[PDB]
């Protein structure tokens, strides 16, 4: 760096310059590479950041850090408060709401601006619980569009959920999978403290700020150095707002470091918190009063958002490896509120994962983090399908740490930390939309910041790059801009099989014994077959195959299903359960019966002769038999085309499930409607796999193991009206219980399933969104409400917190 050219007219610089000439954008500082000058000519703080009255219609003088003189405003680095101080305006907290129509905005603004301010650290509650020292912020939010709170990513850390939300991305697929990582493809680490962070094959996917230059729109900095004080970016914002109009930008960021820093020294709601809560909403104030000054107030959107927020912790809520393993200093672990798991070095072939895992499995009574392999974490926390996610992983409680050995920790500091799985009360954070673009004093639900990328690409006027967001589920918070989608096209269009096949023509190892006979009731039976109760049991019409493959539509009295040819089982099965339904027992003469399907060949249908074969692997059924309405149709629940492979281990839940909560839940819910199938994601990227992906067999033959069981619950929002006949927004829970062998994961699965089976259910919780990845269906393809609301159902997840 040739650090003696100027900054002199290139202060807070946009486009960045090449070595060695010297840089004077921010940044510089962090690559410690400003020009000579930077400090003085680009940090000034002379006579501070307010106006006062003998300041007013002073002379410029350019040593000060803003200006109070009559040509500031023209010039565009008056101090924040300058029309307050000289000219007898009031504050923007002090005006009135008034609803913003349509953006009022100078000549020459082609797009309405976005400034995302973004706050480290605060949690959803401190909006209602700092309120009364938050008047600016306060403003905003009963003003503006703001959901009651925001999920954030897993994991809970900073830059995961930042580039989050630039990117629209899981970090997963974004690639910053923490705050500290290992790449051994490159074999390099990535930490907060130093410059590996600052290389570019970290950050993957591709950010808002490139999305818009690469689309003609122009964009301020996001990353600020932690030097430049805060009013300092305010202002640097507000000049760059006076720019002409082929030089200014459309989007900006601005960072704080507050609340999570004092929040880390004091906990969430120390009384030291107070102060942080102050600041911040005082710098809301400086930028809502810079922008009534140069009339923009009526023309910026303003996102005020968080990343995460902040938990009790303290160093004795530490777990230590070393209480558990004698092996420790073979080991490598990433530390905290999660741990992740690898050999310390990878020439020691004696290290064995499975070990290990076993090792720190529901050993001492109140563990406070769960071992996983990580294509055994929820699917929802979608946290496996990168190779910087290492392969053992732990989910730590709230409240606590896992460390190494003590020498770790002692060698106590804070009283809180983030980290934590991402449905964590405690973990959530704000939203707040104000603007003409978003609607006025609008609440909106809680909603995943993923979303957001998608938003503020639409506030923008530009086409996203693809991303996991689901747009259009956002569209409530918008007065204008909407995307209006399309549903997705279907591919495969299923068959519809009749009677095609003889009894004897299938040799499938299957006892049934149920040989005993009307005419009333034979073409009661046949309209059955031919989709009579169809409207009973298929809501929301059938779900759409999205992929090329072989299908069937099978009807029946209780239940309709699509049966898939190359996977020997059914993609779906749905099925609708009023309030009134009753819970019957398997009989006798049907307890290991399995019946030939007569719509669908021998060649394409399961045998009993491969699970008796699998000395592992038993089978149970995706309509429960316990649901059957009638004892001539508890028959068809027998089907070999209703059956599926299960492990023991997984049928004490399916169970449970079929035989307990599901007439709990319609008691609860006033009837529901019951989708259920399998999946199958061996290669953990949150997809359908192909039939030639697929890991594991039932023993000798060719019928697939899931790597997963769904099921979506649907029913009326207004429980005052039943599933069956609701006339407004609906209601969903659904789940994705991984298939698993043991029940390991479950420390009290040696007592009776009404003590542990719902927690396994609760904390396997999913969008539908989340399986229709997995799946390849798209649901809800016919209701009576609009897409928009929908793709927001799609994405809701219930997450069982209070
Ligand atoms: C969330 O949303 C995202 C975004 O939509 C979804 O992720 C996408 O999923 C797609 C489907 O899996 C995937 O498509 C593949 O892309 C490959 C090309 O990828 C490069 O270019 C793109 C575009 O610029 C870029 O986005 C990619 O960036 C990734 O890689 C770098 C470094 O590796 C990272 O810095 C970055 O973070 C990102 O990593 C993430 O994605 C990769 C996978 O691409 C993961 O491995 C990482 O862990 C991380 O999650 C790339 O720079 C392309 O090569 C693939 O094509 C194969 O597939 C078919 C097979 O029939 C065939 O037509 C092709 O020829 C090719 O097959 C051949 O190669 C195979 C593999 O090498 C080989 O086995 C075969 O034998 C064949 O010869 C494929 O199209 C897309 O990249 C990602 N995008 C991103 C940003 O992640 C995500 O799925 C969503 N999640 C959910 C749950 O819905
Ligand atoms: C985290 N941090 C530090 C530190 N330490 C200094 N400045 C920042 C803000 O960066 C951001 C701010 C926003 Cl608002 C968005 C978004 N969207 C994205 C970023 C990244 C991180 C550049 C990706
Ligand atoms: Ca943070
Ligand atoms: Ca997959
Ligand atoms: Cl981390
Ligand atoms: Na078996
Ligand atoms: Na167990
Ligand atoms: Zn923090």
């Amino acid at each position: 760096t040739a650090t003696s050219g100027s900054c002199k007219g290139r202060c807070f610089e946009l486009q960045e310059v090449g070595p060695p000439d010297c840089r004077c954008d921010n940044l510089c500082k962090s690559y410690s590479s400003c020009c000579h000058d930077f400090d003085e000519l680009c940090l000034k703080t002379a006579r501070g950041w307010e106006c006062t009255k003998d300041r007013c219609g002073e002379v410029r003088n350019e040593e000060n850090a803003c200006h109070c003189s009559e040509d500031c405003l023209s010039r565009g680095d008056c101090c924040t408060n300058y029309q307050v101080v000289c000219k007898g305006e009031s504050h923007w907290v002090d005006d009135d709401c008034e609803e913003i129509k349509v953006p009022e905005c100078p000549a020459g603004f082609v797009r309405p601006p976005l400034i995302i301010f973004s706050v480290d650290g605060f949690r959803a509650s401190y909006m209602k619980k700092g309120s009364k020292v938050m008047p600016n912020i306060e403003k905003l939010r009963s003003c503006g569009t703001h959901a009651p709170y925001m999920r954030p990513v897993y994991p809970t850390k900073t830059f995961p959920n930042l580039y989050t939300l630039a990117t629209g991305l899981y970090p997963e697929s974004h690639g910053i999978v923490g705050n500290s990582m290992y790449d051994p493809v490159f074999d390099a680490s990535f930490h907060l403290r130093g410059r590996e962070k600052f290389n570019h094959r970290w950050w993957g996917g591709q950010p808002l700020w490139i999305t818009a230059t690469k689309q003609g729109v122009r964009a301020g900095t996001f990353f600020w150095s932690v030097s430049i004080p805060h009013e300092r970016r305010i202002l640097t914002i507000l000049q760059w707002l006076s720019l002409p109009d082929n030089e200014r930008p459309s989007v900006y960021a601005f960072y704080s470091e507050q609340p999570d820093f004092s929040g880390h020294k004091y906990g969430p709601f120390g009384p030291e918190m107070t102060n942080p809560l102050r600041e911040i909403d005082k710098t809301v104030g400086q930028l809502m009063d810079g922008l009534k000054q140069l009339r923009l107030h009526r023309c910026v959107n303003v996102i005020f958002v968080g990343d995460h927020g902040m938990e009790d912790v303290t160093c004795d809520r530490t777990e230590f490896l070393s209480n558990y393993l004698t092996n420790v200093d073979d080991i490598t672990l990433v530390p905290g509120t999660l741990g992740r798991i690898r050999a310390k070095s990878i020439n020691n072939s004696k290290y064995d994962p499975k070990t290990i895992i076993a090792a720190l499995t529901c050993k001492k009574p109140d563990q406070h983090f769960k071992p996983y392999m990580k294509q055994h974490l929820p699917k929802r926390l979608h946290y496996a399908n990168n190779r910087r996610i290492e392969d053992i992983h732990l989910l730590v409680d709230r409240r606590w740490h896992v460390a190494r050995k003590p020498l770790d920790v002692y060698k106590c500091f804070f009283q809180g930390d983030h980290g934590f799985d991402n449905k964590v009360n405690s973990m959530q954070t704000v939203f707040v939309g104000y603007g003409p673009t978003f609607k006025y004093r609008t609440k909106v639900p809680p909603f995943e910041n993923i979303e957001l990328y998608n938003v503020m690409c639409d506030l923008l006027g530009l086409k996203p790059a693809p991303n996991n967001g689901t747009h259009g589920s956002l569209n409530h918070l918008l007065r204008t801009n909407t995307f209006r989608p399309t549903m997705p096209d279907e591919v495969s269009r299923p068959n519809y099989p009749g009677i095609m096949y003889l009894q004897s023509e299938f040799d499938l190892g299957c006892t049934c014994d149920d040989k005993v006979e009307n005419k009333l009731e034979e073409l009661n039976k046949r309209l059955h077959t031919k989709g009579s109760t169809k409207e009973r049991h298929l809501l929301y019409g059938r779900p759409a195959v999205l992929y090329r493959t072989s299908y069937d539509i099978l009807y029946h009295t209780d239940f309709e299903s699509g049966y898939s040819e190359i996977f020997l089982m059914p993609l779906w099965t749905s099925y609708t359960i009023s309030k009134q339904a009753e819970v019957s027992s398997i009989p006798e003469h049907l307890t290991n019966c399995v019946r030939p399907d007569v719509r669908v060949s021998p060649g394409f249908s399961q045998n009993c002769l491969a699970y008796k074969n699998d000395k592992q692997m038993s089978y149970g059924f995706l309509f429960p038999p316990y649901l059957s309405s009638s004892p001539e149709a508890k028959y068809d629940a027998f089907l070999v085309t209703n059956m599926v492979p299960m492990y023991p281990a997984f049928k004490r839940v399916w169970a449970y499930f079929q035989r307990v909560l599901v007439k709990k839940y319609a008691s609860e819910r006033n009837g529901v409607n019951v989708i259920s199938g399998p999946i199958f994601d061996y290669n953990y990227d949150g997809l359908r796999d192909t039939e030639d992906e697929i890991k594991q067999y039932v023993e000798g033959s060719s019928i697939p193991v899931p790597t997963h069981y769904y099921s979506i619950i649907t029913s009326c929002l207004d429980f005052t009206q039943p599933a069956d006949k609701c006339d407004g927004p609906l209601s969903v829970s659904s789940f994705i219980l991984p298939h698993r062998p043991d029940n390991d994961e479950s420390c009290n699965s040696s007592e009776d399933e009404s003590k542990w089976v719902e927690e396994l259910m609760k904390m396997h919780t999913a969008r539908v969104r989340d399986i229709e990845h997995l799946t390849g269906l798209d649901f809800y393809r016919k209701t009576s409400r609009s897409y928009s609301e929908i793709l927001t159902l799609k994405t809701y997840l219930h997450t069982y917190e209070s």
